[PDB]
Parts: structure tokens; sequence; C-alpha cells
């Protein structure tokens, strides 16, 4: 009954910035379904789009659910697209951060709907200036992001500072990070609090 509202919502895996991929690899896409689970999808509600692979190239898709086709298959295809980002590892959050306000230019939005970035990550962008030059041109069309952080290789004044908060005071209702054992717990009630204070 929180995440309800005129949601356009761009979804983003950003990882693995680790040496050791494994986790990444093994729990970022059921990590992004539990986040998804949150998400009321009807048309007059959340429009979910995620970035994603095809062709060998980085392209932008709506996430339907749960459509007028099978239930499991519905399912079983956003999984797959989700996963088409594995295989290729460390991106550019810069560029994708692009490609999304490309998106958004490129078409009508609903009267009222509100706009949202959501990044998953587990590190740090190529270029920290690049990602947040990106970031402002998407705040200043009003545009907002949320960011939640994995593991020990983020940086976590850098999260805050990309979704608008100070880079260390005080409370930052669009960011949340955990550990991987906890994240599963954590990432559900980070999505809720995320729709509340778009609404806001
Ligand atoms: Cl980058």
């Amino acid at each position: 009954e929180v995440c309800n509202d005129e949601v356009d919502l761009y979804l983003l895996m950003d990882g693995s910035g680790s040496i050791r991929r494994h986790n990444w690899v093994n729990h970022a896409v059921p990590l992004a379904m539990k986040l998804i689970q949150q998400l009321n999808l009807n048309d007059n509600a959340i429009h979910l789009y995620a970035s994603v692979f095809s062709n060998n190239a980085r392209e932008i898709i709506r996430l339907h659910s749960d459509a007028s086709k099978n239930k499991e298959k519905a399912l079983i295809i956003i999984k797959s697209l989700l996963s088409t980002n594995l295989p290729y590892g460390k991106t550019s959050l810069t560029d994708a951060l692009l490609q999304v306000r490309k998106h958004l230019n490129d078409r009508i939005n609903r009267e009222n709907a509100n706009q949202l970035v959501v990044i998953l990550t587990d590190g740090i962008p190529d270029s920290i200036q690049d990602s947040l030059k990106e970031s402002r041109k998407l705040s200043d069309r009003g545009v907002k992001i949320a960011v939640f952080g994995i593991g020990q290789g983020i940086n976590v004044a850098f999260n805050r500072f990309l979704v608008g908060c100070h880079p260390s005071d005080g409370k930052c209702n669009l960011y949340a990070d955990s550990a991987w054992e906890n994240v599963k717990n954590v990432i559900g009630p980070f999505m809720k609090a995320v729709c509340v204070e778009v609404e806001k």
C-alpha cells in the first residue's frame, strides 16, 4: 500500500567493482527481484524500466507484471532480462544515467507521475565527476535518484551525495546500504521508504 503511486522507476544495476565477483553474480538479480516485489505494477501506478543488455549493447526496457500472459513466464522474463547484465560486469554509471535522461527526453510522461532512478551498486563509478554531472542534469529535470549500496567496496559519502544528501550528516531516505549477508532483509524496507519520500 506504499509503492502505489504514479511513478516511472528506472532500475539500474551497477556492479561488480569487486575482485571476488561471486556475491554480485549470485545475488544481485535475486536482490533486484526482492525490490521489484515491493512495487505495484498496475498501469495506473508504477511503470518499471530496467537497463539491460541486448545484442552486445546496453538498452532501456519496460518490465511488465503480471501481464495477461502466464504468471511464471512474466517472472522468468523479468529475471532473464535482468540477468543479461551479469556477463558484462562493471559498466559506466555515467553512460547509464545519460541513457535514462535520453529515455525521458524521447517520450511524454504521465502528467502526475514522478520520475525515479534506483541504483543498486557494490562499487564506485569510473568517473565520480562525470557521474555527479549526469545526476544533476537529471535532478534539474526533477528526477529523483535513490541508491542501494552493498558490501565494502562502496563509498557511502559518494552514494549520499549522488542522491542529494549531505555526504555524512543527517538522515538520507533515498540511501541505504548493507553487507551481503543482510541485504535481503533491508532492501524491501528501503524501496518502501523511497516511495514515501518520492511522494513528498
Ligand atoms: Cl562512470
